[PDB]
């Protein structure tokens, strides 16, 4: 969730969804 602390560019935003997101960066 809350992409803007990364843009989640190595998260996962190239496909990823924001409830899936959280297990990349801890929220
Ligand atoms: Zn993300």
């Amino acid at each position: 969730r809350a992409p803007r602390r990364q843009g989640c560019w190595k998260c996962g935003k190239t496909g990823h969804v924001m409830a899936k997101c959280p297990e990349r960066q801890a929220g």
